């Protein structure tokens, strides 16, 4: 039997599909950075796309552990172009903040239903969104300092290109 | 400057998006196998989904190597249900055969344009599809022989669950 | 001096004795499986009994860390017979769900008292109960596929019999 | 089929439940030592509790080895308050001597029925009881010599807290 | 941009400065223990002072991760004398309970604002205050047993002087 | 019995408290570098804050070695903002030179009282201050040559961020 409500299952399944789109959106940013010839920024975005899949699969696992089932939905076409490196990371930040609020909405839903298991499960994502948002903000602040200057941009590209 | 034609770039880009859908489809099969309590078959499908992403990234890399750009498209909602283990693997064989013909069409289009670079590049995928189809056929033959004997199905699930 | 309320200390002490009974209940299931000649299912239940003692000792330590004292209560006699292997694991699942709800009751009591320490302490058990219930549901699902087939049940017995 | 008599099976089963109570009694002494702030004495009692469970499981194995079956009974509530350190260990000695006589009674019963297998099996517990009693007598003699001296009690607590 | 409210930022910053004062308070207790010739107690306090600084730096990091800024405030002069070792640990316990309640007040503030990131971040400190209070309570209980006796106090001094 | 004069003990104690303030000042400079997004400069200041604590503890241990006692005093609130990176390090140089003169003043006071042990103890701090001032002057020189060039400032931030 399923021991999460259908409302909570739908919220979690929706979020899993949102993590899939996040992976896809960051791959799309990679296609933009590669088109612009910044392979280190593109590498960072390919690593980011893989990271989002690990998020999706943690939602996947929990849904089945609570007796639910995962339904994959259509993935919408992401944008494929941004107006410079900074613009792409600014869209990344607005996306991560939207993901954070999406996760907050599940937490308050599960809290209202006294679904302590799901509330507790979501703590890891609450903490991970803090780091996710900070990692983008950190890059945005370095890009602000870089201004338009290619010598600094190249430094960031090499540094981000080392992401493990 | 792009040294593949736009027609070949489009066909390669379509195939990249088709490998992405292939990954999504096999994840969908995993959701079905997990829902049915067959974690070993689900594990195999999750590994298959990752194998398809390596195919997509090989197309990704070739497109940029020839001066083109990748555009990610919407990904259709995959089926989420099958009438049994055999039915899902039969659908996988059909999907792989379709991928093989899709690759064939690019090969023939590249050949008519005398794009020997792309023709040569696709040889890897031609040989990989022979193996991809064979690996599903092998599993189908095992399921056929098992008939419906759960004891043998349990062993197959465990075996496929050891996929590296 | 004690820094949990007496109401919370009693709720935690009750839950400790509840975990001791759970251990005893699972050892009793071991006596049934050994009586039926399923040493692998018995082995799994003996490991489960030890696992419940580790739960009891975690409540033990926290009670003393909060300046409380533990008082052991009489342990009721458990059932010693079930109507087949599946009926015993169904009894185990229902028992775990009652354990989960008992823990939820402590969590809501502590939360009402603004005993943030005990609320936080109980998160570990909220998460463990997710896993505890899932581990039983997984065996139940495998038993349902086994139907009655001794060839399948032999496989399950040897698989569970290797639990570490 | 069972090759011990029911009278011998019941006696062995009674002793198994008696060893479970012994383990519970020693855990209760630990709750007392922990309440009094003697973690080393409490550690010794937790170790003793686990040692008693190995005794119970030896009776468990032997009962099934002779075709019998184990029935777990209710476990009585142990005392939880002693006058002081030495009184707890004196209660342990009297309990171990009661356990020894209880084993003597099974030996004489099995001997009267010419159940030489059960008589032989019990030799290990006879020899183990000599050591069990001796190990408590040694601690009692240290506590008697200590008289009330807290500095000695501290060293004894620390020594016993090292039990493997 | 700062994604904690100014009310929560100020509560976190206040607490950072309280952990700094806590470090300075324990260093002062070390100056007292060293003046009294108890180098083991002094060593424990120097280690405690470093431990408090790790708490301050965790608040520091989280404030910057949420886009806030740390402002260091004046540090008040601590007491430098106590009426014996036991009086000093009584003051330590009083101080830790005040730190615990200070953390609870932040938790309830962030909960009221639905600042789930800060609520979750604070769980680590809720759990650590449980241990912090218990470690002082333990030493106080042993000093109560010691009464005045130098033979017991020398044991505590050398044991605490092994703190890593 | 204290074998330094009270005047020398107070001068040594004043200096200990000034090394504590130095630590706190450098931590405040870290808060400023972190606010400005230069984590490598902040790291260097955090390491510098720890170094000043080792200076404080050397004064601590010598005071007790000579039979004296340490009294911790209030710590003034440090500045928390500077007019750029160079302005912060110039405040650091000025503070280090003030620390050197402060040490010179103790040396001359002890020399006047013929406290050869304290004069000799201070030689280490005389030599360390030479290095301390020079390490700041070296960074100031690199900043002067860097002028405003963000490209160079990025490299200096990363270099100083390697400080062990
Ligand atoms: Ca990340
Ligand atoms: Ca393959
Ligand atoms: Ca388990
Ligand atoms: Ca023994
Ligand atoms: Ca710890
Ligand atoms: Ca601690
Ligand atoms: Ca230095
Ligand atoms: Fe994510
Ligand atoms: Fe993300
Ligand atoms: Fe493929
Ligand atoms: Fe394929
Ligand atoms: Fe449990
Ligand atoms: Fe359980
Ligand atoms: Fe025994
Ligand atoms: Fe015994
Ligand atoms: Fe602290
Ligand atoms: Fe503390
Ligand atoms: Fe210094
Ligand atoms: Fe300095």
């Amino acid at each position: 039997m399923m021991v999460i409500s259908e409302k909570v299952r739908k919220a979690l399944n929706d979020q899993l599909n949102r993590e899939i789109y996040s992976s896809y959106l960051y791959l799309s940013m990679a296609t933009y950075f590669d088109a612009e010839g910044f392979k280190g920024f593109a590498h960072w975005m390919k690593k980011q796309a893989q990271e989002e899949l690990t998020h999706a699969m943690k939602f996947y696992e929990y849904i089945y552990e609570r007796g639910g089932r995962v339904e994959l939905e259509a993935i919408e076409k992401p944008p494929s172009n941004w107006n410079g490196i900074k613009d792409a990371f600014e869209a990344a930040l607005k996306h991560e903040e939207f993901v954070t609020q999406s996760i907050y909405n599940i937490l308050e839903l599960a809290s209202e239903e006294k679904d302590h298991a799901t509330v507790s499960f979501l703590k890891w994502f609450v903490d991970e969104q803090v780091e996710e948002e900070d990692q983008v903000r950190e890059i945005l602040d370095l890009l602000e300092k870089a201004n338009g200057q290619m010598s600094v941009i190249f430094q960031l590209d090499r540094y981000l290109g080392q992401r493990e």
